[PDB]
């Protein structure tokens, strides 16, 4: 179980889901900086408008 842990465009990095954690989430949304993309293991909450794509598989937020 893996999950990308970066955002925007810097060199992609991967983090193996931590104990208890086993999901993968992709938080994509634009703002004043431009297209913003958060990612990591799990599936947190968000603000109305932001697009949250969660998958219980490996590497799914790149």
């Amino acid at each position: 179980r893996i999950c990308f842990n970066h955002q925007s465009s810097q060199p992609q990095t991967t983090k193996t889901c931590s104990p208890g954690e086993s999901s993968c989430y992709h938080k994509q949304w634009s703002d004043f900086r431009g297209t913003i993309i958060e990612r990591g293991c799990g599936c947190p909450t968000v603000k109305p408008g932001i697009k949250l794509s969660c998958c219980e598989s490996e590497v799914c937020n790149n």
